[PDB]
């Protein structure tokens, strides 16, 4: 038979079943089944989970027990032999700017966040993980092999926390443990204007009727506005820095402060809420707050939505694009448009993009400063170089003017995210975001490499040598085969980015296909797609499909020189061109016709 029973825990609300807008939750996009889409319930699964108890224990829990007869690696072994690299030298991509790698983290906030069983503060639990390394419950530590510098300098593992899980969270259902997503399956800028009414709330300025968001107090960025300053403690953005004792910024994201160029972002895309709002309030000037509010929002998820499938996706997919993203024919009433548990491990191919160093460059484009250029690690949690070190405008012109790193199968993982990562809980820049991933792959059951190479309708190799010609490494499918023994027990995380890169693109065959698959879904299933025959004016859509992130940027930022094409790669100043070159939005079809 079939059931739709258990997922109770209560976003739970009266669908106004047309309305002009979208929920905050997501909630009510799809009429015949309301819950599609929403905030807080339970990943989709595309493929049945893979526990090593078939409920909930994840493969490499329980040392006795094989996978296929084989003990899974260590993630830190993974980590070490595979992921890991010296020399930064001649790695950075040649064709794609640093904003394709943050643009990419962006859309990612957007569409999934699945955090860790909490279990509040206050708990002897975080202790007896951290101190101890004892396994047990929602601990399960990344243990260092033997031979690993970190054991010396470090302990005997990294902490890790499972992920929370839907009905209960604590003590467990009967039937497969199923992951939260914490926000929105739509793409809809929900990592501004949030997944919950609760901060959906705290983040609009309620006391002045214009429709406008929240803005920063203390700081101003040469005249223009930055984020709201964050409430809660202990704070990540003064544990970096305990003498400048700024915190991090508060954003319809958790995440948001992360690193310095994901913030970076954020200012970009409320700073364009709010310019959207006060002229619309020009056009409009009987037009109240919420009015305002709905009308910005949702001119920023069609820009969020038009950037990511015209701008973004053709370069990801390169010539898989077509194939997996066929052209718009209309909303689809019957396309689930959940986000799967397998695009949450997909789309960290990101990982292998993101390059050791930011730069801070000034209106020349040269070095701002004697310090321009900072190692990644220095920026985990840093709002304080953005407030003293001179704002914003010398870190997107980084962003325009230097490079993705280019994922390469010998050079996987800076060290400044393998070796130096920081943690909020912890007290140490000394994390492996590569070993977490793989932990986190066995957190969440995923089926193995195998297994989606045929859902995705690709060959399934079962020796050295198909290995060796799948992923077109000799030395790569050896050491490949000496950690893991069949392929069949390769995580998904590092068995896709493995893969050569389609043409055109910058993710191999099995990613282009998940990601295109779920990409196409999202679309599809959108009731408030910007496509869609009436969401947006035939007059509206014409001004929306003008929009650029260089058109963004030049009314976001003191910055008069961009590339018209700003997520390839643009050298200074032969790319580069004027504002005044670059098409404006015009928002005169926003013009109320009441009368
Ligand atoms: C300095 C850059 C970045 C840092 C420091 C960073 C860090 C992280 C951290 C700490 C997690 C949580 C890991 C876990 O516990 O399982 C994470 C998850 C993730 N990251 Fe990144 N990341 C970066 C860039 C990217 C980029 C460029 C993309 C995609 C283009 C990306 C996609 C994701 C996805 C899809 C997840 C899983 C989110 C979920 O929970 O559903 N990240 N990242
Ligand atoms: C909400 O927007 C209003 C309107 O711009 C801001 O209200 C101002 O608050 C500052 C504080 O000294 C002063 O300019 C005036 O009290 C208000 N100005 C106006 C034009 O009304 C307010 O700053 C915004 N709130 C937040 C949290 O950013
Ligand atoms: C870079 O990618 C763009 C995407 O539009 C492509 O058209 C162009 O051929 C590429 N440039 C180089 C230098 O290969
Ligand atoms: C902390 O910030 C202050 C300025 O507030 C700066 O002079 C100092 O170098 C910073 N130190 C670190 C470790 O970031
Ligand atoms: C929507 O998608 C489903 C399944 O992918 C398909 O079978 C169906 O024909 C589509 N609906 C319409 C109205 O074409
Ligand atoms: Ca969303």
């Amino acid at each position: 038979s079939w059931e739709v029973g258990c997922g109770a825990p209560v976003p739970l609300v009266k669908c106004d079943e047309n309305s002009p807008y979208r929920t905050i939750t997501g909630d009510c996009n799809n009429r015949r089944s309301p819950a599609l889409g929403a905030a807080n319930r339970a990943l989709a699964r595309w493929l049945p989970a893979e526990y090593e108890d078939g409920l909930a224990l994840p493969f490499g829990w329980t040392q006795r027990k094989t996978r296929n007869g084989f003990r899974v690696p260590l993630a830190r072994e993974v980590s070490n032999k595979i992921v890991g690299y010296l020399d930064e030298e001649g790695v950075l991509d040649q064709n794609r700017s640093l904003l394709f790698m943050q643009w990419g983290q962006i859309v990612d906030h957007d569409l999934d966040f699945a955090p860790e069983t909490e279990l509040g503060s206050n708990e002897h639990s975080k202790t007896q993980c951290e101190e101890y390394c004892i396994q047990g419950d929602n601990c399960f530590p990344i243990m260092f092999p033997k031979n690993d510098p970190k054991l010396k300098t470090q302990g005997k593992c990294m902490p890790f926390f499972r992920a929370g899980f839907v009905c209960p969270t604590p003590p467990y259902q009967s039937l497969a443990r199923e992951q939260i997503n914490a926000v929105t399956s739509f793409l809809d800028a929900s990592l501004v204007y949030g997944s919950e009414p609760s901060l959906a709330s705290r983040l609009r300025n309620l006391s002045s009727p214009l429709g406008l968001m929240a803005v920063n107090q203390e700081a101003w960025d040469h005249g223009l506005a930055y984020l709201p300053f964050n409430n809660k403690k202990p704070s990540p953005c003064e544990f970096i820095n305990t003498t400048a004792r700024v915190p991090c910024f508060l954003a319809g994201d958790f995440r948001a402060s992360e690193q310095i160029l994901l913030a970076t972002a954020h200012t970009l895309l409320l700073r364009e809420h709010n310019r959207l709002a006060r002229e619309l309030k020009k056009l409009n000037p009987h037009w109240n707050g919420e009015k305002l509010y709905q009308e910005a929002r949702k001119i920023l998820g069609a820009f969020i939505q038009i950037i990511t499938f015209r701008d973004y996706l053709p370069i990801v997919l390169g010539s898989e694009m077509q194939k997996w993203i066929p052209p718009y024919q209309g909303y689809n009433n019957s396309v689930d448009p959940r986000i799967s548990n397998v695009f949450t491990f997909a789309f960290r191919f990101g990982h292998m993009e993101v390059p050791s160093t930011v730069s801070r460059l000034d209106e020349n484009y040269q070095p701002w400063g004697p310090e321009a250029e900072l190692p990644l690690h220095t920026l985990f949690f840093n709002t304080w170089r953005i407030i003293k070190d001179g704002g914003i405008d010398p870190l997107v012109r980084g962003l325009l003017a230097k490079k993705s790193k280019l994922m390469n199968q010998d050079k996987m993982v800076t060290s400044e995210l393998r070796n130096k990562l920081f943690q909020p809980t912890h007290k140490i820049h000394g994390f492996d975001l590569a070993a977490i991933n793989l932990q986190r792959c066995r957190d969440h059951g995923m089926p193995g490499y195998n297994s989606w190479r045929g859902f995705c309708g690709l060959s399934q190799p079962k020796t050295l040598k198909g290995l060796q010609t799948v992923l077109k490494n000799k030395i790569l499918a050896k050491k490949l085969m000496d950690l893991y023994k069949t392929p069949d027990n390769i995580d998904i995380w590092i068995g896709g980015n493995a893969e050569p890169m389609v043409e055109r693109g910058r993710v191999g065959p099995l990613l282009a296909c998940l990601l295109g698959r779920q990409f196409q879904q999202i679309r599809d299933g959108d009731r408030f797609w910007w496509e869609n025959p009436g969401v947006f004016t035939e007059k509206q859509r014409d001004s929306l499909q003008k929009v650029s992130f260089s058109r963004l940027i030049c009314d976001n930022t003191h910055i008069t020189k961009v590339p018209l094409h700003a997520f390839q790669a643009n050298n200074y100043p032969h790319d580069f061109v004027d504002c005044s070159t670059v098409d404006k939005l015009d928002l005169s079809p926003w013009a109320s016709r009441e009368n």
